[PDB]
């Protein structure tokens, strides 16, 4: 995958076509924007969580008990895997927006930082979606991978077929959706983003029990031997931004004591490609 | 290879046994210390070079058109591969030290920063080697990889068999030597450190033309269907520290316009293992 | 010339107006400061050179066989007669500053010593010029006159019309510049500083091919019966400091085996006469 | 005059024939031995005088004029121009020896230093003459030139025709006598030794009233135009040693406030050239 930019956050202005290029033109596949947040910012935010001085965010922590101890714990309600009503999603999302502003102590505030990055890369306005009759979506979600845990293979564009999506399908240009995330703490080893070469293909994916078996099965029947995969491990405060709507991806198993705290969501164009919408 | 720590530079204090461990105990193979330098420092240093406002360092740049256009250009003379006199090495090394101190505007000074990091990791004293007749070795070297170029496969401990080494072998405990480097600028793609599992020794290394096709053997050497490799790409200000004395390694071909500027050298114990020596 | 003080370096404090006096008021013409350096220091420094234990200085020795065996060899690059770039000047100056500190083993360090003398004589601060893009100028230069050789007539203030001067002219008050030098070894005979009574006169000097013929030609057309000259021969560690910017001068042919080794440079005021600048 | 050595006191050992050479072979004319005494010693000795903490030497100071303000004040009796009895000479000579040993505080003792120097230069024993009836001669004499004063022209070898000499003529090999002196303090300008090229010539000297009009008168009658003279100015602790017995010589008029304090005497071979005698 030509998932390549590894850009200094500073020179982000040099790519005012970058989002349009990944989604629509598909000329490249993702970016690594280095230093979107100060490593200091990330360590104090990551410390708030670890103790409890967190603007009230322990109160939306959804350790995912009965999915086994092999998928990620997660602060705030992730819109993926929600009842199509969105009762509790719109609810936790307000808590998240507030508890987050607190923790970042405006040095620099999470939401505005991310917005200017997305702004500079698209040159369109950036908004978090307003719900049907005024609720707020959440701009992002903090994922917690404890040692041993991992996030399994999945694709962005399956969300377009999910009933919870039904509101946003009315707001969004139904292009590819992008993923983005910024690490608060990194693990000692592993726990790296792995993007597969293979594109969005629901028809053939569904015929497998667990979707990793689809990735494996492909990697046998394709035996050229380039590699089908490419893996990154962005450090604290480095943003990773990519066409996760299109490409199958995952996170490696976390090695060693220290967990992988990591905040982010998704990102896409809107109906008539005017605003840039970013949610989770 | 358990080339694994990915530590935040801040908590470098928690590992005061770390260097002895990589070299002497071989209990693990390397570290990535995140944020040894402020991203801000790294880009202004990189701007100084790129412009010319460089404390006079342009006068020791060695573009190596002597070797075809696939090896790195390099500021200051790297001690590896010099006539045993070290005349032109000791000279350029004096220029390096001043121009380098200059460029960092003591915010924070290169020699001082790196020294405290190596200190915290050993709790031994850290010194730059003084030459036979009072000269100075250079503490490091700025390597410049232009688009298309690369660094070929090699091992640190071959230096121990080299003529230019003859001085230091009197100064060093002849254990493993470590490599270390800090990226000033990162490329768009590629140009990543790849460390191979294959260890240092003198025998069948001698039997070739030379050495990337020692990563001939390397792969149909092994396999079950292992990894002979591990690959890293540290961002601006992130230090990479590893037992490159022991394991064969290289740097990927740099892809894309912007070049891979990178400052660093090597690192080892001293005759009766008290102070820690670091040079380039 | 009232080139007269022959002061014991000790009582140098008694003349805190001295530099302002020679340069600006021109109330007297120069000093001989006896014992700025220990005779022990001068013999051990000169022995480091003579052998090779020189902190790496042999590598900036510029024998000038390109000019006939009529002018002096010289360690380090003298700023006079340089391309206006100062690329190789600034480079050697870095080397010089290092090898010099080394050789003096801080007993007492060259730069520190010299600075305190210049300090006491002006009561202004003393600095070595930092260059346009962060380089260092050389605080001094070691001159080597072998037996038979000599230094030809010249004036300090021509440097003001030289293109290599273009940087410092922005830094200096464009007063007269003074010379200073301290003998490491003295020759058996000859090799003495000869300062002529004649003042700086570029227009009329330029009409001569060899500038000595200007000194001769004047000394015929003037014949009163005083003397036009005054000549000195300071022993090891004796500093000679005088207005060589204003007056024509030279060094006699060296007689006898032992060469005339001598370290020194020039000395001047700064733009708005605060700081004292000294270089070579 | 080949009055040339300007040797470092250290390497005085390299010339074990030098005294025999100046006196007997007349192969050269004199030496300047740099650093016989520490500048530190010289100024603390000079401070003792200037104050009064002088081991009692004020009691042999002969402010001298009886003779017009033409010649120098002088501590102790100089043997030249004495009653042939030597009663008052031998008496002041005892005083001088004690106050002098005193003032030097054995750091290094005057007699002992000078003796080792004369020793290294002859490889003969060195002694101060014991008088006829057990008295001592003085090893040296401290001369004091105040501002404006000077020493008139003279030759060493007239002393041989003087009645005050009659004793030593039984002691000395009647070769040439050398003069020697070491400055304790130097004046601001002038007050330098001038040795003329002209040799010892009593018959023709005696015909002039003032011995300078013999020097002027000669320098007119064979007007070629090299120079007939040579002039020296040794700093504190530098010894000047030369065949002043043979050549007419003098001291410049002292310029400026600070006087020219200076200790020294003469030096010659002994009857059957074994021992080296030195007195004043
Ligand atoms: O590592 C994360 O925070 C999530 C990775 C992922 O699957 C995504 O890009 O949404
Ligand atoms: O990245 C660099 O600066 C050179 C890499 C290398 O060969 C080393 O670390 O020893
Ligand atoms: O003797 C020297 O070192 C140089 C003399 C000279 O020309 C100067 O005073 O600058
Ligand atoms: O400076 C002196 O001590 C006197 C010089 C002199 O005439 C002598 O050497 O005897
Ligand atoms: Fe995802
Ligand atoms: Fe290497
Ligand atoms: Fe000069
Ligand atoms: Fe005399």
């Amino acid at each position: 995958a030509l998932h390549f930019l590894d850009i200094n956050a500073t020179e982000v202005k040099k790519y005012p076509t970058a989002i349009q290029d990944i989604i629509i033109n598909r000329s490249f596949d993702g970016m690594i924007i280095r230093g979107v947040f100060p490593r200091d910012t990330m360590e104090q935010v990551a410390r708030c969580l670890e103790e409890g001085n967190d603007g009230g965010m322990k109160s939306i922590l959804n350790k995912n008990e009965e999915f086994g101890t092999k998928v990620a714990q997660i602060y705030g309600h992730a819109i993926v895997g929600q009842s199509p009503d969105l009762k509790d999603y719109f609810a936790s999302s307000a808590i998240f927006r507030q508890a987050c502003r607190t923790m970042f102590q405006g040095s620099p505030d999470f939401e505005e930082q991310v917005e200017s990055i997305f702004h500079s890369l698209s040159e369109l306005p950036v908004e978090i979606p307003t719900g049907p009759e005024g609720q707020t979506y959440t701009p992002a979600t903090i994922r917690l991978l404890l040692e041993g845990r991992e996030i399994a293979v999945h694709v962005g564009n399956d969300f377009l077929l999910m009933p919870a999506a039904n509101h946003l399908k009315t707001l969004l240009d139904l292009s590819d959706q992008l993923s983005y995330f910024i690490p608060l703490t990194v693990p000692e080893a592993g726990g790296e983003l792995v993007v597969y070469s293979l594109e969005w293909n629901p028809q053939e994916a569904s015929k497998y029990a667990q979707m990793q078996e689809y990735m494996d099965d492909v990697e046998s029947k394709i035996k050229s031997n380039q590699s089908q995969s490419v893996a990154y491990a962005p450090g604290p405060g480095d943003m990773l931004l990519f066409n996760g709507g299109r490409y199958y991806h995952r996170v490696s198993e976390v090695i060693g004591n220290s967990p992988r705290r990591t905040i982010g969501g998704f990102l896409a164009f809107s109906k008539q490609r005017n605003k840039i919408y970013y949610w989770s």
